């Protein structure tokens, strides 16, 4: 019936190819009757830095600042900064989290890295126990929709950049799998800037068309073998 | 004789293990007579977000903002924000760039990711063509000094996190190699929080010790095979 979707979106420009991918996702999921929420990081001027400002009140140890320990305690004592808890609420309510971003240095743009660093704290996303298959967000789906400057050719095992699955590893496995997400196959839109309209539209349509049956999909086996083998 | 080093340092707490590893680097490189500079990113409140504030001149396309295009042109024109060019000057003068950071989500902390996103712009760090072995920072060395929460065993091929080299790919190859750096072998200090006081002191001294002969080192072959195996 009614699945809830959070789109975490990281692009500066509404007219961008990333913006269109985000908008057709909102459009198509909305059409299906899904509950949809968008975190527009640049528009929110989202704070990427992990600092002691992320804890309100009294630090667990104001002499030596340990971010990980202090945020773990602030979570369990409900004293995290509100920009963080706002995002955790959106994530708690979502059944599927889509990340929409241009590839920046084989990874996410820093503003989105900061979202991962600050929002996915211990207590909330992971714990002992509860990581990988049993991470605290199990039951949820996650999907990386990434756009690139480099063509698909460049992202082959014999290409200069190596297989795109190589750079996926820290995101899909080290971050998403670690928190208990089932990981849906990445959506990779290769090299929009150098493409035609026929190809570009094609890529947007693939995405829109894929979203039509997203709820029927099987997760990938988020394994070293999936990423590095064959 | 006259080597110049830049340490790009990303930890909030001077008394931290990262702080100590950064201080022993400065101590030992300074002892050797090297020229040493540190960018203490949190202390500088370094801006991680790639935004249109990074360009102060007339935009090449004011209607649709394209960060990579606008910063490339701004670099040529000299209309980049001055925090960016301050860093570029440090890099340009360095013979060796050391990155000192705790592993955050199989990667660098967002404030450091932002340094990479914003500082290594087209025209300065790379060109098209002019990347990988043709990168503009060719002739320079780079080295990742990483600390982890995870133990070394967790970071092996058969361990839960996979081999440590797997997560190095986006950083060593996708970023440093792409810009033309030769990459020295990573320094990874595993699980200092778990370690005994003696093991901690030893890990610090192992780093100091290595630094005594850093200038005699050859780089790694920064290739898929090195990172992933056969
Ligand atoms: C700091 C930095 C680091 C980077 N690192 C990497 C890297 O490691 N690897 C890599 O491969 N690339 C890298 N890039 C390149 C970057 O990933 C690409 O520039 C980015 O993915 C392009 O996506 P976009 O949404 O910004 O494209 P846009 O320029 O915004 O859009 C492409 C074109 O599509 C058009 N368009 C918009 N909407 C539609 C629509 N609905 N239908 C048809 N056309 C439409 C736009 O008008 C535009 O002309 C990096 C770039 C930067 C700035
Ligand atoms: C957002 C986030 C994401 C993370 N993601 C990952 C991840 O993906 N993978 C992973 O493995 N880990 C991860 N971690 C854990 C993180 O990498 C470790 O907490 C970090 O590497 C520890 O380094 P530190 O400098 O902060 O240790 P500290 O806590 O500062 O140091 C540990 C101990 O060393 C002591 N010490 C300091 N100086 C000396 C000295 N000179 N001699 C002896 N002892 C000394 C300190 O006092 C302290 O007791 C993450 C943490 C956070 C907050
Ligand atoms: Br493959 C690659 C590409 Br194609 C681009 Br445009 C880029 N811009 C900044 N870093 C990069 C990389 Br690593
Ligand atoms: Br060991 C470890 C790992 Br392996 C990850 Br992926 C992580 N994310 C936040 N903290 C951590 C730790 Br402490
Ligand atoms: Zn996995
Ligand atoms: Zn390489």
């Amino acid at each position: 019936a009614g699945k809830k979707v959070l789109i975490v979106y990281a692009h500066q420009e509404p007219k961008s190819f990333n913006g269109s991918l985000k908008n057709v996702a909102v459009d198509e999921l909305s059409r299906q009757g899904c509950t949809v929420t968008v975190s527009d990081l640049y528009a929110m001027n989202f704070e990427p830095r992990a600092t002691d400002k992320d804890i309100t009140g009294t630090l667990s140890n104001p002499e030596v600042f340990n971010y990980g320990v202090e945020t773990h305690e602030a979570y369990k004592q409900r004293s995290l900064a509100s920009d963080i808890t706002d995002e955790q609420k959106k994530v708690r309510e979502a059944d599927l989290v889509i990340f929409q971003f241009p590839l920046y240095w084989f990874s996410v743009p820093a503003i989105l890295k900061g979202w991962m660093d600050r929002v996915l704290c211990q207590g909330f996303a992971f714990d002992i126990p509860g990581f990988y298959d049993s991470g605290l967000l199990q039951g949820k789906l996650a999907l990386l929709s990434v756009t690139t400057g480099g063509t698909a050719e460049m992202y082959t095992k014999t290409g200069v950049n190596g297989d795109s699955r190589y750079f996926l590893w820290p995101l899909q496995h080290g971050t998403l799998h670690f928190c208990g997400f089932k990981v849906l196959a990445p959506q990779i839109s290769f090299a929009p800037e150098i493409a035609s309209e026929e190809e570009r539209k094609g890529m947007v349509a693939a995405w829109s068309q894929r979203l039509q049956t997203i709820w029927k999909e099987e997760p990938i086996p988020c394994t070293a073998h999936w990423h590095f083998g064959q």
